[PDB]
């Protein structure tokens, strides 16, 4: 809190823009599979939500060169326009009486294209306007802040999502305006290069101790993966009803972001001067724990303890890969490697739902092994990382 009013103005703003971001996403977005089902297909809400994924990976790669060639300051300002565009096209396609579900998705596909961009420029941009001593307060301050916000998001979503969905909508296009206003006027640009889409990953690529940390950070972030491919199969097929496993897996993301949002403080202080090599470790290792023994156990008691267990890793591990990642990053290319940073999401996605194809053939027991067993290749591959990127003091 503190720490927040002593940063640079611009990082200030990523908090704020971060913030307004993750409260419309959690009011709006968290509910759009109810709306794409009532209106369409669930061949075609899968259908829907394949395409905005992949759209929005590609608006990150997109966002991510531009931020190199050009300045972040014009891709983010980029970015709030296209959302400005989706978010009054959303209104103007959900009119009571006259909801026009498809063209909502076009709009929602713009949204998620915009913001992808004002994330992946603020990213290249946090670090640009950071120092090594301040980077980690920076990446659990805007990590905080997101998580307080899309519970903010949640509650307001919930009392109006079903009653006034326009009134999100206008709300949403509100949001847009303000971040764009920032964007353009209060923000001033964090970087100037001193270009060939092709060229410009291929270098990134080329960096194999960043290559394996990318490898390392996959993996971790695959136990992450697994609240979307393996937990609610695993409570829906066999979780023990208390006076509802879909149920119980919605109170687990509630009781992790409650959790992030009261701890965050607590944690930080008995982790303050703690390595990032130690951080990612720590926290990848009871971010793995408590998934295990949440798919070991069946019962509430147990998986609640469990909860409690991985959100402690989660929140260690969070700022300190965000901060390894910033300083294996090379100063004039940050805008590409944060680029090649979107790849972790849908690779760590594929594998734990490829995973979970095979999931009762293995079963629980058999599945945590498969955790276990790559959360150890993921120690392996920081280790090596961190070892080769130690040469270059
Ligand atoms: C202005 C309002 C904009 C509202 C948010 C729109 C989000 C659209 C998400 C749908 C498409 C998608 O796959 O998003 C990818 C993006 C992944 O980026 P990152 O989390 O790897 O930085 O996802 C994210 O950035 C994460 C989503 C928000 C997380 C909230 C807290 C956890
Ligand atoms: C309803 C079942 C789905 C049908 C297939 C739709 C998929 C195609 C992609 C989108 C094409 C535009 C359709 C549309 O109404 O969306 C945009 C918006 C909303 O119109 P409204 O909600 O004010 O009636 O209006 C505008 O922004 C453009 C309006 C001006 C030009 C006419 C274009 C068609 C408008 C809809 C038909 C007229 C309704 C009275
Ligand atoms: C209270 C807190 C509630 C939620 C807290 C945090 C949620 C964090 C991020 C959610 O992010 C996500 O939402 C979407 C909404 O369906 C996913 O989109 C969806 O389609 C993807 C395509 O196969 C699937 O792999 C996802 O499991 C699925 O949820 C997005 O790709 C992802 O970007
Ligand atoms: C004032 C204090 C308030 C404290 C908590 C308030 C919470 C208010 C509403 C919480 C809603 C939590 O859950 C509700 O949104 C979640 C966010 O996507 C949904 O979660 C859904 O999307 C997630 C994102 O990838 C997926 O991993 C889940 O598998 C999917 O089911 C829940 O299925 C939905 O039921
Ligand atoms: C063909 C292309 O296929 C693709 C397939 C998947 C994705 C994809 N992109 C994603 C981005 C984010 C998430 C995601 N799922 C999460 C589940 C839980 C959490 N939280 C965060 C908050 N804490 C407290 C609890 C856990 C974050 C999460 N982030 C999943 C995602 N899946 C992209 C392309």
């Amino acid at each position: 809190g503190k720490e927040f009013w002593n940063l640079d103005k611009n990082l200030q703003l990523r908090l704020g823009i971060v913030f307004l971001g993750a409260f419309s996403y959690g009011t709006v977005f968290s509910s759009m599979t109810i709306y794409y089902n009532q209106y369409l297909g669930s061949a075609i809400t899968g259908i829907l939500l394949a395409l905005s994924a992949v759209a929005t990976f590609v608006a990150g790669i997109l966002a991510g060169f531009f931020a190199d060639r050009n300045g972040r300051k014009p891709v983010m300002v980029f970015g709030t326009i296209i959302q400005l565009l989706g978010a009054a096209l959303a209104i103007a396609s959900n009119l009571p009486g006259h909801v026009n579900p498809w063209s909502t998705f076009i709009a929602f596909l713009l949204i998620s294209f915009g913001y992808n961009f004002v994330i992946t420029a603020g990213n290249a941009m946090i670090i640009d306007a950071s120092n090594a001593e301040n980077r980690k307060v920076v990446f659990m301050l805007d990590y905080w802040a997101q998580n307080l916000s899309v519970i903010l998001g949640a509650a307001l979503g919930a009392w109006l999502f079903r009653p006034a969905f326009e009134a999100l909508l206008v709300i949403l296009l509100l949001t847009v305006l303000v971040s764009f206003f920032l964007t353009t006027f209060v923000m001033t640009e964090t970087f100037k290069p001193t270009d060939n889409i092709f060229q410009a990953y291929k270098t990134v690529l080329q960096d194999k101790t960043y290559m394996i940390f990318m490898g390392a950070n996959i993996a971790t972030t695959f136990i992450i993966m697994q609240f979307d491919n393996f937990l609610p199969v695993h409570l829906s097929n066999s979780f023990k009803t208390i006076t509802y496993g879909q149920r119980m897996l919605t109170i687990y993301l509630i009781l992790a972001c409650v959790l992030v949002v009261l701890l965050m403080t607590t944690l930080n202080r008995l982790t303050k001067d703690w390595s990032h090599q130690k951080g990612f470790i720590w926290g990848s290792l009871f971010m793995a724990i408590g998934m295990i023994f949440s798919f070991l156990t069946t019962t509430f008691t147990p998986i609640f303890i469990a909860g409690i267990v991985y959100t402690l890793g989660e929140i260690v591990y969070t700022p300190s890969v965000q901060t390894l990642g910033a300083d294996l990053m090379n100063p004039e290319k940050i805008g590409s490697y944060n680029g090649v940073a979107a790849i972790k999401m849908p690779i760590a996605s594929i594998l734990a739902g490829l995973l979970v194809s095979i999931s009762p053939m293995i079963k629980a027991i058999g599945v945590s092994l498969v955790l276990a067993l790559t959360e150890v290749l993921a120690i392996i591959l920081v280790l090596v990382a961190v070892n080769r990127h130690q040469k270059t003091k």
